[PDB]
């Protein structure tokens, strides 16, 4: 109930691309950790959460903030909730209230290291 552990790899890959959230949900969790070997510096990934129209003024604004900032621009009011950036062997869990979902809406969650929302990101729904 209510979480979903999710991987991003050495291949710039996360393990899943759409997450579906129950509807009766308070507060969502969710847990990131990273397999393989690479340092947070060549491929660290964070888990972010915007609406789709919101998503690529993150990810730009994040790449303008830097490694320092965990490539995520200080308390960008867009981002619904984030991770921290992370790198091999690492984790670390976010938990957002479900609340700050609306029916109808669409949900875009990405990784805004640069270049990795290429491939990095999917659907967050609920269900
Ligand atoms: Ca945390
Ligand atoms: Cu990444």
């Amino acid at each position: 109930e209510c979480s979903v552990d999710i991987q991003g790899n050495d291949q710039m890959q996360f393990n899943t691309n759409a997450i579906t959230v129950d509807k009766s949900c308070k507060q969502f969790t969710v847990n990131l950790s990273h397999p393989g070997n690479l340092p947070k510096n060549v491929m660290g990934h964070n888990w972010v959460l915007s609406t789709a129209a919101d998503m690529q003024g993150v990810v730009t604004d994040g790449m303008a903030s830097g490694l320092d900032k965990d490539y995520l621009k200080p308390d960008d009011s867009r981002v619904i909730a984030h991770t921290k950036l992370i790198g091999s062997g690492e984790k670390d869990s976010v938990t957002f209230d479900v609340s700050k979902l609306k029916e109808g809406e669409q949900y875009m969650f990405f990784c805004t290291f640069p270049g990795h929302s290429a491939l990095m990101k999917g659907t967050l729904t609920l269900k």
